[PDB]
């Protein structure tokens, strides 16, 4: 048993909601929260950017420092870092942004890093502005994503699609 309430189950490890990831970190204090980074870990909009907001960029502050000390990430990579005021740790995960022309492939690899964490809190990785289709990164996330991970979904008419479209 674990602190997560209110989800949807979709599979034996997969459950969805409706939420701000900000605020359902918040709430839950994860163990792991997954950030949609990009290489450079510059938390500029999206879900990094309102992560990093919450922790008034002290999560931009750990992140140059990551980066000085060890160069970009890879795109499908990942780094855990610290979580701040919002989890334990962040699992800052780079999927493929379809605005770059980056290779919609990479999703799966971005996902598989998911598997080295038991139970994790995450958004749907290239969603948003990262310019994936939000269900095919929920069907990657599911036929990847072993672990035990809880989705949050900011935009309601989304989640309510994502719930209605789900095989
Ligand atoms: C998964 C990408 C996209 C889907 C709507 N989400 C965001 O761009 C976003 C922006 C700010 N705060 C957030 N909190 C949260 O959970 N997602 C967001």
């Amino acid at each position: 048993v674990n602190s997560f309430s209110g989800y949807l189950k979709l599979t034996d490890n997969v459950y969805i909601k409706n939420a701000d990831i900000v605020e359902e970190a918040k709430k839950v204090k994860p163990t792991v929260v997954v950030n949609a980074a990009n290489v450079y870990l510059k938390h500029g909009g999206g879900v990094a950017g309102a992560l990093n907001k919450a922790t008034n960029n002290a999560m931009q502050v750990e992140s140059d420092d990551y980066i000085a000390t060890n160069g970009p990430l890879k795109v499908g990579g990942s780094c855990v870092l610290s979580g701040h005021n919002l989890a334990k740790h962040c699992l800052h995960v780079v999927g493929p942004n379809v605005n770059k022309g980056e290779d919609i492939q990479l999703l799966k690899s971005a996902y598989e890093n998911f598997n080295q964490h038991e139970v994790l809190l995450a958004p749907l990785l290239s969603a948003g502005i990262f310019g994936a289709d939000p269900i095919h990164s929920l069907r990657v996330c599911v036929d990847t994503v072993r672990t035990n991970v809880y989705l949050a979904v900011f935009d309601k008419n989304l989640y309510d699609k994502l719930v209605s479209s789900f095989l």
